[PDB]
């Protein structure tokens, strides 16, 4: 019965793998030249996030990143490999924006640590047997998310507006893309296999695939095609 997996969403997973991989190879066979030590950081950071995502999407495709969790009434398919990805992916995405706005080490740590809680709490939620409690973890995860998005929006903007026109402009486009994409994750989770079965794992997988590739490669293509602070 149970929210069928290991087979339907294979195309989505495979397609995720393809885009992440090509996006990786792209950022690689583009960062060939790049002298500027500042620009060097952005290329490095932004190339690892596709590579992490490639590794993890492969595991889901090949089955390894799938597991079964007892909840609600049945044997529920869960892709923990998402949290393995996101654990390192989402802090690096933050580090790009931190570096771009030259944020204080204080905020950076507060940020990365908070992101740590967001994903960790998410995984605890995803694997929690007791149905009712999954939403306790979702709420906490969403609090960690909205905190991060707050400092990005109401914080990092002001600091950005004081940099260079290019930096303020570039940060803002990214800030927009980030706030929007990130805010989708708790929604698609809550309606998906992982929470209330409004929407099947099949669509849950597809939504996350589109969101993920946008938040890795789409995000990266805004950044690595602009003036990356002093550098290019
Ligand atoms: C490339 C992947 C990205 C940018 C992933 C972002 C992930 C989040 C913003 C996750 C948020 C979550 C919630 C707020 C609730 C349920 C648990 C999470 C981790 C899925």
């Amino acid at each position: 019965q149970a929210q069928i997996t290991g087979r339907p969403e294979w195309i989505w997973l495979a397609l995720g793998t393809a885009l992440m991989g090509l996006g990786t190879l792209y950022f690689l066979v583009k960062g060939m030249g790049v002298s500027d030590p500042d620009a060097k950081k952005f290329y490095a950071i932004t190339t690892l996030v596709p590579a992490i995502a490639f590794t993890m999407y492969l595991s889901m495709l090949l089955g390894y990143g799938l597991t079964m969790v007892p909840f609600g009434g049945e044997q529920n398919p869960i892709y923990w490999a998402r949290y393995a990805d996101w654990l390192f992916t989402t802090p690096l995405l933050l580090l790009d924006l931190a570096l771009l706005v030259d944020a204080d080490q204080g905020t950076i740590l507060a940020l990365v640590g908070a992101d740590g809680i967001m994903i960790g709490t998410g995984l605890v939620g995803a694997l929690t047997k007791v149905y009712s409690y999954r939403f306790v973890w979702w709420a906490i995860s969403t609090a960690a998310m909205l905190y991060i998005l707050y400092v990005l929006f109401f914080g990092f903007t002001s600091k950005a507006e004081s940099m260079r026109p290019e930096v303020a402009s570039t940060f803002k486009v990214l800030r927009n893309v980030t706030v929007v994409l990130w805010s989708a994750y708790p929604v698609v989770w809550l309606i998906g296999s992982e929470g209330a079965g409004i929407v099947p794992l099949n669509i849950e997988t597809l939504l996350f695939m589109v969101l993920d590739v946008s938040a890795k490669v789409g995000f990266g293509l805004i950044l690595l095609r602009s003036r990356a602070i002093f550098g290019e």
